[PDB]
Formats: structure tokens, sequence, C-alpha cells
């Protein structure tokens, strides 16, 4: 499978949203309805899957599904 597929699956699982709703342009807060706690738990779930650590101040600025995919392609090793 692809990174896009793996990342979207975790986002849908974490936020309780259906797959067809997890588009690449979608914003986590406005479009997918992520709340304060969701922000924290979603960041940690992806950090674990992709064995990486993102700085909280940088995570806070990753607003869309595609921005999250982009960060993982750039930092996963
Ligand atoms: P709550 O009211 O206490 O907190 C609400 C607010 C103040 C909105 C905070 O969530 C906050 O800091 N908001 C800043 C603007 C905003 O909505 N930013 C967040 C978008 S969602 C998010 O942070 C999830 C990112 C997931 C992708 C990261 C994956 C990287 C893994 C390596
Ligand atoms: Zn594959
Ligand atoms: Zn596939
Ligand atoms: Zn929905
Ligand atoms: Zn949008
Ligand atoms: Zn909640
Ligand atoms: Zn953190
Ligand atoms: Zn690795």
């Amino acid at each position: 499978s692809t990174i896009e597929e793996r990342v979207k699956k975790i986002i849908g699982e974490q936020l309780g949203v259906k797959q067809e709703e997890v588009t690449n342009n979608a914003s986590f807060v406005e479009d997918l309805g992520a709340d304060s706690l969701d922000t924290v738990e979603l960041v940690m779930a992806l950090e674990e899957e992709f064995d990486t650590e993102i700085p909280d101040e940088e995570a806070e600025k990753i607003t869309t599904v595609q921005a999250a995919i982009d960060y993982i392609n750039g930092h996963q090793a």
C-alpha cells in the first residue's frame, strides 16, 4: 500500500470519520471536525506508526491531510 493510504486510514480511525471523507485537501479542524484532544492523539498515532517525532509547534501548523502526508514523506526513515 502507499503512504497516502496508510496515513488516511489512521486519520479516519482516530477522528471517527469515514474514508470517503478523508480527502487530500481536507482541513483537520474545519473539514474533519478534530477537537483539542484529537489534535494531540492524532499526532502521537502517526508519530508511532512512522517511528518519528514532530515538534509540537510544527505539528500545530500542519492543517490538511496532504500536509501530514508531505511531512511523513520528508522525515520517515
Ligand atoms: P483546544 O481548544 O484546547 O485547542 C484548540 C486549539 C487552540 C485550536 C489547538 O488545537 C491549536 O493549537 N490550534 C491551532 C490551529 C489549528 O487548528 N491547528 C491544528 C490543525 S489539526 C492537527 O494539529 C493534527 C495534525 C496531524 C498531522 C501530524 C502528523 C505528523 C506525524 C509525524
Ligand atoms: Zn505498498
Ligand atoms: Zn492500495
Ligand atoms: Zn463524517
Ligand atoms: Zn477545506
Ligand atoms: Zn474529543
Ligand atoms: Zn508532541
Ligand atoms: Zn523506519
